[PDB]
DNA sequence: GTGAAGGTTCTCTTCAGTATTAATAAGGCCACTGTTAAAACGTACTATATAGACATCTCCACAAAAG
C-alpha cells in the first residue's frame, strides 16, 4: 500500500476558474451522465453482470461519436479521456460488487441445502449416526483447503451416505465431534443462513449508477407537474414525491490525469510552483500548499527538469507523481460556484519513488512486468505498443540520484499482532516467534498514550452528535454533524503507534485479522435471535439489541486495517493476514493471531 | 523547434464462493397472582420453687391408798 495522496489549493484569476467549471459542469459531467446511461442499456449489460467485467473499451467506443454531439463537443482531448475513465472505474467498481454478492447468494444457497440436522441426517443417509461418523473420520483421512476440499467432495458425490458425511464433517468445521447438536442452537444456525440468503438476495437489487445532474430539471419539470396535474393513482404520486425530495447535485465530477506528464509543472517569477494541464495550457494554476506536502511537489518539477535535460532517456515510470485529480471541494457561503467553490489538486504519489533503493523496488517490479508483457504479447498499433514497452523498459535504468535512505530490515521471527475487537479498537503483541515468547503487550490506552482521552471524546460526540441530529431533523434544521473526522485521527494514530512498535522490536511483520464482513454476522445473528424472542412482532426484533447493531456498524475495522496497511508500507514492514480467536482476553488473540500467521508460513 | 494537443494499447478473469471457536443478554411497561423469607405476635402443656395454715408428740405438774 505504497501509493499515497497529497492535496494543494490551485489559485488562479477568475477568467480561469470560470472556464474550466464550465468544461466541467456544462460539458464534461452531462458526457459522463450520459455515457453511464447509454452503458446502462448496453445488450451486453446483462452479461457483463455474469462475467463481473467490463470489456476494456465499451466505455471508449460510446463516447466517440458523443465527442462531436453538440451537448459534448467542446472539450479538450484529455476531458474525454477523463470522463472515459471516470465511466470506466464506476462500472467496474459495480459489476466487481454484483459478481461477489452473487458468488456469496450462490456458495450460502448451497450451503443452506446441506446444513442438515442429525435427525434429517439419519434419514438421508439411512446410517446410524456412529456409521456416520465412521463414514465423515474415513472421508477426512482422504480429504487431508481441507474446507474447500470437502465442498468439492460434497458436489459429485451422489452417495447420500458419503454426502450426508460430508454435510455431517462440514458442520462441525470439518471435523469430527462426538456431542450431540442442540436442536435449537441449530434451528437457530439455519435461521441465520436464510435471513443471510435474503439480505444478500435484497441487495442483489442494487440500483444503476445514478450519476450526477446539475442542473436538475427533473426535479422542477416534476414539481410543475404534481401541482398541477391529477395523478393517475397513488404509484405516480408516489415517484413524484421521491424526485421531489432527491437532493440536487451541486458539484462536477473531478477531471482524472492519468498521465503524470498531463501535468506540466513550473516556477513563476514570484517563485511560486505553477501547473498546466494538457489541453488548458492557456490556465496556469498556483500550487498553495502546506510546507509538509510541499516537498513532493518541487519533486515533480525536479523530475520533469530531470527528464527534459536528458531529452526524454529518462522514463516517467519512474516519475514519483502517478496521476492527478482536478476537484473542486464545496465552499461555504454564497457566489458563482467558480468563486463559491475552491480548486484542489490531489496527486498520488509511491511513497517509495522519493528514495534511490526504493526506485529501484520499482525499477525491478517495473522491468519484469514489462518483460512478461512483451513476452507474452507477441497490427501496426500493437507493435506500437510492443516499441512502447521496450522504450521503457530501456528507459527504466537512468537513474534519477534520488535520496538515499537504507531500507529498513525487520526479523522474520519477530511478528506484532493486532487484536481487533468492538470493545478494544486495537491491542497488540510483540511475539518472538521462534522462542514463543512475548516481547511486550500494549493496551489500547498505551497505543494512544497522551491521546487517549480522544478515545472517550469520541464515545461522548458519538452520542452527543446523534442526538443533536435527532432533534434537528424534527426542525428541518440544516446543522447535522458527525464525529468521523475525529474517528479517522483515532485510527491514524493507533496505525502510527502499531507500526512505530514495530520498527523499536525489529518486527519484520504486522499480523491483521481477516474479520470479514461482522455486520451482516451481527445482523443475522441478531435477528436470528429477535425472531424467537418478538414471534410476529417486526419492531420489536428491530428494537432488540438496537444500539449493539448500531455500535457494530459503526465499528472502523476497515479504515483502521487500512491505515495500518499504509503506514507500514512507508516503512517497508510485511503485513500478514491472520485468523482472530475468538476465546481469550485482546491480548491473548492478538498473541495467538501473530504466532498463527508465523505457522500458516509455508 | 521546443512545446502543446492529441493517439494508442494493455491480453484472460470457468473464478470465487459456501464450513468453525462463538458470547449472559441486549423487553418495557401495566396489572395480576403466588410463592418466599422473615418479622411480629396470641396462649399452652408444662417444671418447678416456694410460703404458711394446721396436726402431732413430748415433757412437766396435780388426787387416792398403804406403812
Amino acid at each position: 500500500s505504497s501509493q499515497i495522496t497529497i492535496q494543494a489549493r490551485l489559485i488562479s484569476f477568475e477568467s480561469n476558474r470560470q472556464q474550466l467549471w464550465k468544461l466541467m459542469a456544462d460539458l464534461n459531467t452531462p458526457l459522463i451522465n450520459e455515457l453511464l446511461c447509454q452503458l446502462g442499456q448496453h445488450p451486453d449489460f446483462e452479461k457483463w453482470q455474469q462475467k463481473g467485467k467490463l470489456p476494456s473499451t465499451v466505455v471508449s467506443q460510446l463516447c466517440q461519436p458523443l465527442k462531436t454531439d453538440p451537448r459534448f463537443a467542446g472539450q479538450p482531448s484529455r476531458l474525454y479521456m477523463s470522463a472515459i475513465h471516470i465511466v470506466d472505474y464506476i462500472y467496474k467498481s459495480w459489476l466487481a460488487i454484483q459478481k461477489r454478492l452473487q458468488q456469496q447468494l450462490d456458495g450460502k444457497t448451497r450451503w443452506l441445502e446441506m446444513l442438515n440436522s442429525d435427525a434429517e441426517l439419519v434419514e438421508l443417509s439411512g446410517d446410524t449416526l456412529e456409521a456416520i461418523r465412521v463414514k465423515a473420520a474415513e472421508i477426512l483421512a482422504i480429504a487431508m483447503s481441507l474446507s474447500k476440499t470437502l465442498f468439492d467432495a460434497y458436489q459429485e458425490t451422489e452417495d447420500i451416505k458419503s454426502r450426508s458425511a460430508i454435510s455431517y464433517l462440514l458442520k462441525n468445521g470439518c471435523k469430527l465431534t462426538d456431542k450431540e447438536e442442540d436442536s435449537e442452537k441449530f434451528a437457530k444456525r439455519r435461521r441465520q443462513v436464510e435471513i443471510q440468503i435474503q439480505r444478500l438476495t435484497e441487495k442483489l437489487i442494487s440500483r444503476m449508477p445514478k450519476g450526477r445532474d446539475l442542473t436538475n430539471a427533473k426535479w422542477l419539470e416534476t414539481l410543475l407537474t404534481a401541482t398541477t396535474t391529477v395523478a393517475e393513482d397513488n404509484a405516480q404520486a408516489k415517484r413524484w414525491q421521491d424526485i421531489l425530495l432527491t437532493r440536487s447535485s451541486s458539484l462536477p465530477f473531478p477531471l482524472v490525469f492519468e498521465t503524470n506528464e498531463d501535468m506540466v509543472w513550473s516556477k513563476n517569477q514570484k517563485g511560486r510552483l505553477c501547473v498546466h494541464f494538457n489541453g488548458l495550457s492557456d490556465l496556469i494554476f498556483e500550487v498553495y500548499c502546506g510546507n509538509r506536502q510541499l516537498h513532493w511537489f518541487q519533486r515533480f518539477l525536479e523530475d520533469q527538469q530531470t527528464k527534459r535535460k536528458s531529452k526524454n532517456q529518462h522514463s516517467s515510470g519512474l516519475f514519483t507523481l502517478r496521476n492527478g485529480h482536478l476537484v473542486w471541494l464545496e465552499g461555504e457561503g454564497k457566489g458563482e460556484p467558480w468563486n463559491l467553490h475552491h480548486l484542489t489538486l490531489y496527486c498520488c504519489v509511491d511513497n517509495r519513488l522519493w528514495t534511490e533503493e526504493g526506485t529501484e523496488i520499482v525499477r525491478q517490479e517495473k522491468a519484469d512486468e514489462i518483460t512478461k508483457f512483451i513476452t507474452n504479447m507477441k497490427s501496426d498499433t500493437q507493435q506500437a505498443l510492443i516499441q512502447r514497452k521496450q522504450s521503457t523498459l530501456t528507459r527504466i535504468n537512468n537513474s534519477f540520484e534520488r535520496p538515499s535512505q537504507p531500507l529498513y530490515q525487520g526479523q522474520s521471527h519477530i511478528l506484532v499482532g493486532v487484536s481487533l475487537g468492538l470493545e478494544k479498537p486495537a491491542t497488540v503483541a510483540v511475539v518472538d516467534a521462534i522462542a514463543n515468547k512475548v516481547l511486550a503487550y500494549r493496551s489500547i490506552k498505551q497505543l494512544l498514550g497522551d491521546n487517549y482521552e480522544l478515545l472517550n471524546r469520541q464515545r461522548r460526540q458519538q452520542q452527543y452528535l446523534s442526538h443533536e441530529r435527532h432533534k434537528a431533523q424534527k426542525n428541518f434544521s440544516p446543522n447535522q454533524f458527525g464525529a468521523s473526522e475525529l474517528g479517522q485521527h483515532i485510527d491514524r494514530l493507533l496505525a502510527k503507534a502499531i507500526v512505530a512498535l514495530a520498527r523499536t522490536y525489529k518486527a519484520g511483520s504486522i499480523v491483521l485479522p481477516k474479520l470479514g464482513d461482522m455486520r451482516e454476522v451481527v445482523q443475522s445473528e441478531i435477528q436470528a435471535i429477535a425472531e424467537q424472542k418478538f414471534p410476529g412482532y417486526i419492531e420489536g426484533q428491530q428494537k432488540y439489541a438496537k444500539q449493539y447493531r448500531v455500535n457494530v456498524h459503526r465499528w472502523s475495522y476497515g479504515r483502521l486495517i487500512q491505515s495500518i496497511q499504509s503506514k507500514a508500507a512507508q516503512t517497508g514492514i510485511v503485513i500478514e493476514e491472520g485468523k482472530q480467536p475468538i476465546r481469550g482476553s485482546p491480548h491473548d488473540k492478538a498473541k495467538e493471531l501473530a504466532l498463527s500467521a508465523y505457522n500458516l508460513r509455508l
